[PDB]
């Protein structure tokens, strides 16, 4: 998934697939398309930086 247009139903979407994750490499699986990985919080920390002086 990835159209998740909320950031508190990011985390919970995120917190139940790390825990959901019984392998180490599948962790990684997890966390890459979750960070920075081009996932949803890399896109969403760019457009923060992109024209918000205050916001």
């Amino acid at each position: 998934m990835r159209v998740t247009m909320s950031l508190e139903a990011l985390t919970t979407e995120a917190l139940a697939a790390i825990a959901a994750a019984q392998d180490l490499v599948a962790l990684d699986q997890v966390r890459v398309q979750f960070t920075g990985k081009k996932s949803q919080l890399a896109e969403q920390s760019k457009a923060l930086g992109k024209m918000d002086p205050e916001e």
